[PDB]
């Protein structure tokens, strides 16, 4: 599923991500934009052989099982495929765990390089929220 900007912001709110660990909804929409271009089916294979999945490009080294990341963990207790669903519930539940892990949203390199410190509110501007 490819979400519209306001559509995703709505879904993120409905699932409790808005101001989660102090990060406003715009932060989460921005991160989703640059990680997946709002496409739930986004995947990216890394040099280390791990793979990133879903709207928030959650990575198989720690967070989900895909059966092909030697030495990895599955801290979200989910198959990585669940992160590709049209329903973002699994992605959001997992993102809550990742953003709680110590480094906030810096866990998402694209958030740090393209969203952090910017006018993130622009991402939710105009949306009926
Ligand atoms: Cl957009
Ligand atoms: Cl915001
Ligand atoms: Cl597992
Ligand atoms: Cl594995
Ligand atoms: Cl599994
Ligand atoms: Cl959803
Ligand atoms: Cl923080
Ligand atoms: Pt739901």
């Amino acid at each position: 599923k490819v979400f519209g900007r306001c559509e995703l912001a709505a879904a993120m709110k409905r699932h409790g991500l808005d101001n989660y660990r102090g990060y406003s909804l715009g932060n989460w929409v921005c991160a989703a934009k640059f990680e997946s271009n709002f496409n739930t089916q986004a995947t990216n294979r890394n040099t280390d052989g791990s793979t990133d999945y879903g709207i928030l490009q959650i990575n198989s080294r720690w967070w989900c099982n895909d059966g092909r990341t030697p030495g990895s963990r599955n801290l979200c207790n989910i198959p990585c495929s669940a992160l590709l669903s049209s329903d973002i519930t699994a992605s959001v539940n997992c993102a809550k765990k990742i953003v709680s892990d110590g480094n906030g949203m810096n866990a998402w390199v694209a958030w740090r390089n393209r969203c952090k410190g910017t006018d993130v509110q622009a991402w939710i501007r105009g949306c009926r929220l």
